[PDB]
This record gives structure tokens, C-alpha cells and sequence, in this order.
């Protein structure tokens, strides 16, 4: 239907306004502590710790396959990354500290985000 590619077109902008929004996120992360999952090689215990990891890799497999639906399913998978870090983590830790910073420079970003969804539609 028409319908059908009108609504594909729509994710296919969201998609793009996306990509974007992850590329700002992931700027905030310079030295690429959340770029891939953590390895289960070198942290054999993680998923006794984690039930829900999540890295930008992964989230931008999701987001190549339009499988975000909506900002909020992908806030979600950003702050998946977030909390996972700051619980596996110490507050002590390069790694907790690296996640502060990721929310705080994050929320700027996603607040600009969400006004630009809602407005385009």
C-alpha cells in the first residue's frame, strides 16, 4: 500500500535522525570505553552481574536494520549501556567515571532529540 511506504519513509527518517543522535552520543565517549560489548573471554563472570549488556556496536546494528521504533526504545538501549557500567563498576573506577560523563553530555543531546521527533512527527 501507500500507506504501508509513507509509514517506511517515516522510520527511514527517524533511522537517519538517529544515526545522528547516536554519532553525537558516541563523540561523548572518546576514548571508546562503550564502543563494542564487553568481552566474555576477558570477563567470564558478566552475565552473572548484567542480564541486559549493551554497547554503541550493538545499538548500531539495531539502528542499521531500522529496529528502533520509536526514541524511546533507543533511550532505552543508552541507558542500558549507562546503568550496566555503573553497576558492574566502582565509583572509583576510569569506567563509572566514563559513564557520569556519557549521561551527563548525553542529556543534552537526547533533550534536543526529542524536541526534533516530536516536532517532525
Amino acid at each position: 500500500s501507500m500507506e504501508q511506504v509513507a509509514m517506511e519513509l517515516r522510520l527511514t527518517e527517524l533511522t537517519r535522525l538517529l544515526r545522528s543522535v547516536l554519532d553525537q552520543l558516541q563523540d561523548k565517549d572518546p576514548a571508546r570505553i562503550f564502543a563494542q560489548p564487553v568481552s566474555l573471554k576477558e570477563v567470564p563472570d558478566y552475565l552473572d552481574h548484567i542480564k541486559h549488556p549493551m554497547d554503541f556496536a550493538t545499538m548500531r546494528k539495531r539502528l542499521e536494520a531500522q529496529g528502533y521504533k520509536n526514541l524511546h526504545e533507543f533511550e532505552e538501549d543508552f541507558d542500558l549501556i549507562i546503568d550496566n557500567c555503573m553497576k558492574y563498576n566502582a565509583r572509583d573506577t576510569v569506567f563509572y567515571r566514563a559513564a557520569v560523563r556519557l549521561r551527563d553530555q548525553g542529556g543534552v543531546v537526547l533533550r534536543q532529540a526529542r524536541r526534533e521527533v516530536d516536532s517532525i512527527g
